[PDB]
């Protein structure tokens, strides 16, 4: 339509609504390519997301779907919230490709992680990774893969999570794909099948806080083998309560492996890698291993609640309960690719 206009970026043609301007690249991933622009309607900057025929992929398509219905189902400072949906296209039978547009921000989380270690502001980042979760909580939604990627940051280290994570049934039976899954900052019991509760959440912020302090990631697994070696090297071998919730033939599996001690948290987050020479620094350091160790976890029976880390000295001093308990506001079939694409035609028209 007259209403669009095309930009080329890269390898890529954005089409998008004229009301934004002045485009410019910022990446791409799995899920997309991003561009800044200025929205001349709201005189804000905005990023804008393609989808390029999500229907076409299943997993792709249940993802861009799920994350278009749950939009509406959270409303908090720390998760996305959409300020535009478009298409270009003007029919279903012509319909291609999904543009999401939000506030933009700053940076990608892996950028923060990058810089040195302050206790400000990672404490600030995971207090807010932390209230972003709970409210996810309290709309239903327990999310199961939050990483960094999936995490952006303001120049004022305020912090949105992007995404909704897996469907419900994921971590209620074995992982292992077909093809590579990367899973790092997955829970034990998530990949393991267990099924879980709220806390599985609280793995994940682990694996980021501990990924901010050493600048690499925790347990990066090349196989689901390799994952949960990673885990147990540093953590140790579970308790056999946990064995004993095991499927069998998973116990088995989990079982034929060395059995490892594990190590102790200063080893595994040495003072070197903090701040040092004040007694503030000394103690900051003490707290987040702390949480650290509380956080990871293996066994959810034994690992922290949102609320107990909230509470925790490294992470209260932030604590407002107009953040913390902000309310949220008031189906997973499989199908084939036509109807994936009807149905995310119908829900772009529809807001
Ligand atoms: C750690 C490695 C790295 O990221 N390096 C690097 C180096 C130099 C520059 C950059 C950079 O450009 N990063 C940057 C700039 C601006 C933003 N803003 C932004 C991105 C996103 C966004 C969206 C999204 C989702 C929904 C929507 F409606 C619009 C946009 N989807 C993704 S991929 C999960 N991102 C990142 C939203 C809002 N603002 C980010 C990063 C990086």
């Amino acid at each position: 339509d007259n209403q669009f206009y095309s930009v080329e970026v890269g390898d890529s043609t954005f089409t998008v609504l004229k009301r934004y301007q002045n485009l410019k690249p910022i990446g791409s991933g799995a899920q997309g390519i991003v561009c800044a622009a200025y929205d001349a309607v709201l005189d804000r900057n905005v990023a804008i997301k393609k989808l390029s025929r999500p229907f076409q992929n299943q997993t792709h398509a249940k993802r861009a779907y799920r994350e278009l219905v749950l939009m509406k189902c959270v409303n908090h400072k720390n998760i996305i919230s959409l300020l535009n949906v478009f298409t270009p296209q003007k029919t279903l039978e012509e319909f291609q490709d999904v543009y999401l547009v939000m506030e933009l921000m700053d940076a990608n989380l892996c950028q923060v992680i990058q810089m040195e270690l302050d206790h400000e502001r990672m404490s600030y980042l995971l207090y807010q990774m932390l209230c972003g979760i709970k409210h996810l909580h309290s709309a239903g939604i327990i999310h199961r893969d939050l990483k960094p990627s999936n995490i952006v940051v303001k120049s004022d280290c305020t912090l949105k999570i992007l995404d909704f994570g897996l469907a419900r049934t994921a971590g209620t039976s074995f992982m292992m794909t077909p093809y590579v899954v990367t899973r790092y900052y997955r829970a034990p019991e998530v990949i393991l099948g267990m099924g879980y509760k709220e806390n599985v959440d609280i793995w994940s912020v682990g694996c980021i806080m501990g990924e901010m302090v050493r600048h690499k990631i925790l347990f990066p697994g090349r196989d689901y083998i390799d994952q949960w070696n990673k885990v147990i090297e540093q953590l140790g071998t579970p308790c056999p309560e946990f064995m004993k919730k095991l499927q069998p033939t998973v116990r088995n599996y989990v079982e034929n492996r060395p059995k490892y001690a594990g190590l102790t948290f200063p080893k595994l987050f040495p003072d070197s890698l903090f701040p040092a020479d004040s007694e503030h620094n000394k103690l900051k350091a003490s707290q987040a291993r702390d949480l650290l160790s509380k956080m990871l976890v293996i066994d959810p029976a034994k690992r922290i609640s949102v609320d107990d880390a909230l509470q925790h000295p490294y992470i209260n001093v932030w604590y407002d309960p107009a953040e913390v308990e902000a309310p949220p506001p008031q189906d997973e079939r499989e199908h084939t690719i036509e109807e994936w694409k009807e149905l995310i035609y119908k829900e772009v028209m529809n807001s």
